[PDB]
């Protein structure tokens, strides 16, 4: 040792030393041939290649922590949606070109290499995905950040449509394996599930349990060139008839979920604890041990309530195994977690049932009570006489199904609850936990999200990023809010004229995509009209369609009158054995195959379906979009990060007053903006005298007529009475109020179309949207955290080499 | 491409780079520090520097085998008892010197490094270390050979001998991962089992089958210093309730053997017939379509009937999959087959119930039948009339159970059969197939075994090496007949002092280890008595206990007569379910529990029972033996490697003429052996008039003595009758017969020590026995399997650089 370190090992980001390694990877780390290799070998190759560069500096980042010893922030999150990772590494990392060179000469195209790789199926989602543009801006914000979860083995499914109807694949993203990854076996540490609670003079002992050993995994996640390289941490389940105890064991990768939430928390704070007591450096031992500044230096940010048995276990931990005195337990637990919550819809919640946690983990059932009993008396106090009070705010939950409510138990147990947006976060202070607000308004704050602007547009779209920087210079790739700068060009004839060029571009490039993939041939100077959500009724893609086959019905009416063309594209996923969301997407589909095969619509519309939306196809599709469709109904949405993406890129939005709509039009003003429709005064007026669908049929015709075209299989020939079912709900069982907002949705979207047969003033909102998007990216969100609750600062500063 | 090559990535075999990747390794490819560095982490990455070495020539090995497109041989087994790798890998590569150095101006230790390394649990014993021999003689003598087996996820148990008693401890090795291995999950193949055949228009169909998936590891394997390195593939075990399929595919790692052996049979042949048809250099297209050529190409080595299966599936290949007719595709499998019987006794050797392989292959069992039908014609027609030999020859046995016997399918479907040592070959042709050597006489070949010069000496032994380098060049290493040269110094005194010296220097050391593991303490001058044989009865570990009671007990009766101080080692697993020898394990402690611990003994007389007896322990303890067991019953040995270990190493050899010390008094000369007892002929005679072990007792006085101590409880105070079962049957069921050569055992005893006394003569015999020990290398028995067998040239050129 002494003589041993990363001393200068990587070399330089130089095409020769580059190519060196890229072969010896082919040859010694893949055991390999020119003879054998194929395009996944290269790839892996060129992964191996650029994960040396990465990990020589994750390794003098992790270093600097314990030498500096930084409060340590543990972002705890039950998915991270975290996409491909090398060329988000290379572009990070600012090795990209070197990399597309050495590729070339070598005789490969990193295009093709980048393309076998798989998204990591690490998340499902907005939450995950909000997550992983917080793992990116921690680290540009050089703060020591960690992300853990569970390492997914098989994620969730990989969606395939087949007859236009969903069928679920098994996404086995590990099948040869994942190159970003080191295992740690040495650093299993085991859970414990069941067991039973003896009591003794000393303390509460959980005996007689069965242990699960949870395996760690270990990824970088370069920050954008500052030099730093932080960590996310997922753990595997492992199994220390017995046959079957195993597989359930194995099946963390109902009460299933309740266990991977306990697993990820319980094998997260041992890491916790164990990193805060051995604090010096090079010193491998416990050295720190008086618990008093460990609120100073660790911050658990729960992401939702997935992550809150982690409050009942810290307790657990430091009353039981630490033996401390429970005042101050609790004193170092709320003054260590935070909430952040993501719904308006009070329904939603998380609730376990408490003959359940009796079950799975006594000792926590245990604790839950002991601060639900603490906290009740507390509200006592505060509200004399108030019976009803106690009730409403008690964590436990009562009668029919016994309950615990976690979001009750978070908000008790941490000093910062979040909401994710500005009317979200008063709709958190004002109807759904507003008790706890009169109880401790203190407590309760709103970070806007937001989306980290290297994956989001250098990335994804270099062009858009190409012409921003020539005017502006590159600051603003860590100082999104630099934006605003390019209002000084909406009358610049070059500069509209290139940003039209880069959307011209990226287009072409997304229709040659799916030529080569899914072999349609779709007109690239038509308006690519994007809608990619969860397929949700809430979301209402309906809308959308109800709207299409308008515009089919229309051109068919008059097939030589003019129409801007449009490709309207919808894709995203339909949870298995949700009817409705599977009627939907083959909906789509049946619509698509006589609209896309009519001739008298020549090359007018197009109806597409995009299959498997995932991290990468958002890359793809963003980039070409010319506009955003964020219409669900108004209320329903607290946030839309997807909405930031598109804004960011250079598409237009139609969408309802509502989620990130509102602070996006603020930001870009509003006759900027296509806002449609009943905003959520409106919804309720209509909730306080009911809804009647009949009444929009009976006095519009155009929609009366496409009930008339669903309910006889004209979408449906060769089945008729296929489309009933969402026939008889749009009718009469539509909670989403699909009719009450279709004939202001058709007047704006002829707007729409008005506004984009004059191109120099589409460009120019574009123009005015772009620059007002400054707003909207992580590094604000989490520079707004550090602050207001972490309380670190963050900083801009590079480390060394 | 083309740019793409091994081209010199590798670099110099110098301290200054070795210690570059050293660095490189345990930084970018374990991603660590000196900081977090364990023991454990600075040994793979100096496995991963020297790997890379190996990998190279591997590359270049391969592609070189490709392009010249030479007879390939396999060498199917189910064990190989590799032992470890790094070495083994250092030394055939030279780079052991440079690693050295490098290590120490990395302040570390390579010796303590090598002690990490754990023994790879994928041989049981005898018969894989066999295996492994022989992959290291292919590749020295350049053939292009290949070793196939399972890779076992936890091998057989390692032994733990608690308070006497012996424990099987999880062989769990693989925790950390192995570096010398490469998963190959790209090339997984299907293995399917059970099902149902249908004999359709074109042929017939094995349909509705359970598949599992063999998925390869490659490891390395180099030959001393040609450059040539080979391949190890090992099958490991993947499933696609299926919890119980899963785990039971999981579990090939009873049916559960039949289901192993057709693993590694189906899976190895897949390969086979690829890389024929997949011939020519630089395409990975089937070329060769034509099966002429496949018994000039192909060679497969049926090591024991553990893989007799690969001759009904070749069949089942070429005549269903390729569509060959049946005689062709039984000219083209016997041409290929070779069976290797390393067996003594008619019943050891493979039966399966035809219920078992109907349900389970019911398509290899009709291809049985159809095999045996023709064979049963075969000899009708050269033994007309002859009807009990048709009874005798049948593959399919008859009474309560009909039994496929696999070794007559292997003797049936071969064109070659061997033996291991040349009685037992004559054996096979006299008495166990001697109604085939009758019908088809050619194929009856003997091959005596042999152990690797290079393992067995330069590594373990580097002293001996040292001083037989410094008189006979380094030639001996892989052509070990030059130690003959050796007798030119018989009568040289600074080689007598020089070899006397390097034993001793070599027990000293061991008996370090015996202290720093062990806590007995030995005495350096003793004659170090070994015998490291399976704990078994037909062993006659019990012979040498009544020898080690009779010294103590002649010590006891006259403490002043001078003895020559003995320790006396034992080792060897006992098999789990096998009672008989977990009693004699627990004897042996007994007796050293009383003997090491009587004061009158003094250091006179200390037995030690070596705990989890494998290779690496091995390779310590045979370069200090001073006297080598090998006692068993005359006619129960087939042949013995561990006997030619010993006499390679300067230990002489007491033991019975029967197996491997035939061969061994027949080169060293009768006179340098001490052959004691009965000989073949004598224990038949002896059966002939009956055994009736009273005899020997009765006229025996010390014997009396003997069995009167076990029998009262003295080498077992607390537990008098604890030794009541092995009295009961040494006195009454000794099939074995102990007592028969107990006193001419203990009389060459007496001419061991006599002649221990005298030191210059002591010397001179063992100088003798090394000399003339060159027969018993393994490349000898490859170059004759080669030559004899195989069809190949052997070459010692070496390959480039
Ligand atoms: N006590 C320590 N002093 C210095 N560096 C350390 C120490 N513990 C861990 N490291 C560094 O942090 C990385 C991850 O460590 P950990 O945070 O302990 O999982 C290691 O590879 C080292 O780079
Ligand atoms: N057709 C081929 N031509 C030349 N080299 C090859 C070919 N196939 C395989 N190799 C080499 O042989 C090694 C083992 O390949 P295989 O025998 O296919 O398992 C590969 O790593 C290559 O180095
Ligand atoms: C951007 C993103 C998202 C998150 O965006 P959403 O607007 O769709 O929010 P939700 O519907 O509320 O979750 C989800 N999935 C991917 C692939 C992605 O890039
Ligand atoms: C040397 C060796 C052996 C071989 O010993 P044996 O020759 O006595 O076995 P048999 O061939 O059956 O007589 C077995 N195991 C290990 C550890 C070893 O190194």
């Amino acid at each position: 040792r002494k003589q041993i370190s990363v001393r200068g090992l990587a070399g330089v980001e130089n095409v020769t030393e580059l190519k060196k390694n890229f072969n010896r990877h082919l040859h010694f780390t893949l055991v390999k041939d020119r003879n054998v290799a194929t395009p996944r070998d290269y790839y892996f190759a060129l992964a191996h290649t650029v994960r040396d560069h990465l990990v020589g500096r994750w390794i003098r980042t992790q270093q600097h922590y314990y030498e500096k010893d930084p409060k340590r922030i543990y972002y705890l999150s039950l998915e991270f949606y975290m996409g491909r990772t090398l060329q988000n590494t290379m572009v990070n990392l600012a090795l990209e070109n070197a990399c597309d060179e050495a590729t070339y000469q070598l005789g490969l195209d990193m295009e093709e290499l980048e393309e076998i790789e798989e998204d990591a199926g690490l998340g499902n989602g907005g939450l995950g995905r909000l997550a992983a543009c917080f793992l990116d801006s921690m680290a540009t914000l050089g703060l020591a950040a960690y992300g853990y979860g569970i390492r997914y083995e098989f994620g969730i499914f990989n969606q395939k449509i087949c007859g236009g109807w969903q069928m679920e694949e098994a996404d086995d993203w590990l099948r040869y394996g994942n190159p970003w990854e080191k295992a740690r076996p040495e650093f299993t540490l085991p859970v414990h599930f069941y067991g039973r609670v003896e009591h003794t003079s000393q303390g509460a002992k959980w005996v007689d349990t069965q242990v699960v050993l949870a395996m760690p995994y270990d990824t970088p996640v370069p920050g954008y060139r500052n030099n730093v390289v932080n960590t996310m941490r997922l753990w595997s389940a492992k199994a220390p008839q017995a046959v079957l105890d195993r597989n359930l064991a194995e099946n963390i990768s109902k009460e299933l979920r309740l266990k991977q939430e306990y697993f990820v928390v319980a094998a997260t704070l041992q890491d916790i604890i164990r990193r805060f007591k051995s604090s010096k450096f090079g010193c491998r031992d416990p050295v720190r041990t008086n618990f008093d500044a460990f609120p100073d230096k660790v911050a658990i940010q729960l992401n939702d309530t997935h992550p809150s048995l982690a409050i009942p276990e810290l307790m657990r931990v430091l009353v039981d195994l630490e033996r401390l005195d429970w005042d101050k337990a609790w004193e170092v637990t709320v003054k260590t977690c935070a909430y952040t919550n993501h719904t308006v819809l009070p329904e939603a919640l998380e609730r376990w049932p408490v003959h359940l946690l009796e079950t799975l983990l006594p000792r926590h059932l245990q604790i839950i009570y002991e601060i639900n009993q603490r906290f009740l008396n507390r509200v006592a106090a505060a509200f004399p006489g108030d019976v009803d009070r106690l009730r409403r705010m008690s964590l436990v939950e009562e009668g029919a199904v016994k309950r615990i409510n976690m979001a009750h138990l978070c908000i008790a147990g941490s000093h910062a609850v979040n909401g994710v947006a500005r009317i979200h976060s008063e709709i958190l202070k004002k109807t759904i936990f507003k008790d706890f607000y009169e109880l401790e308004p203190h407590k309760f704050q709103n970070k806007t999200n937001g989306i980290t602007p290297r994956r989001w547009l250098v990335l994804c779209n270099p062009g858009l990023a190409e012409i921003i920087a020539e005017r502006i210079g590159e600051e603003y790739i860590s100082d999104l809010d630099q934006l605003r700068k390019l209002l000084s060009y909406v009358d610049d004839e070059a500069f509209i004229r290139d940003v039209a060029k880069v959307k011209q571009e990226n287009k072409l490039k997304f229709a040659a995509y799916l030529e080569r993939e899914y072999k349609v041939h779709i007109n690239p100077n038509s308006l690519f009209d994007v809608q990619v959500k969860r397929i949700h009724e809430y979301k209402r893609q309906l809308l959308n369609c109800l709207h299409v086959i308008t515009l089919y019905n229309r051109i068919k009416k008059e097939p030589n009158k003019f129409v801007v063309p449009r490709t309207v594209m919808i894709g995203g996923k339909a949870a298995p054995g949700y009817h409705m969301a599977k009627m939907i997407i083959k909906l789509i589909t049946a619509i698509g195959d006589v609209v896309n095969h009519d001739p008298v619509v020549g090359d007018r519309l197009r109806v597409i379906f995009l299959e498997n939306y995932r991290v990468s196809l958002a890359e793809k599709v963003i980039p070409a979009a010319d506009l955003s469709e964020q219409i669900s109904t108004a209320g329903t949405e607290a946030s839309g990060t997807g909405n930031m993406k598109f804004m960011l890129n250079g598409a237009l939005t139609i969408g309802t007053m509502d989620g990130a709509n509102v602070e996006m039009a603020e930001e870009a003003g509003e006759e900027n903006f296509f806002i449609f429709g009943m905003r959520v005064e409106d919804v309720d007026r209509l909730d306080q005298r009911g809804y009647n669908a009949q009444e929009y049929y009976d006095r519009i015709p155009e929609l009366r007529q496409i009930i008339e075209q669903l309910s006889s299989g004209f979408f449906s020939p060769k089945q008729p009475d296929l489309f009933k079912d969402i026939v008889n709900m749009l009718m009469h069982h539509d909670r989403f109020k699909v009719f009450a907002d279709y004939e202001e949705y058709v007047k704006c979207q002829e707007r729409v179309s008005a506004l984009y047969k004059n191109p120099r003033e589409w460009t120019r909102m574009v123009i005015r949207n772009i620059a007002t998007s400054g707003k909207f990216s992580s590094d604000r969100t989490i520079a707004q955290y550090a602050r207001e609750i972490w309380g670190v600062e963050p900083s801009r500063q590079r480390l060394p080499a």
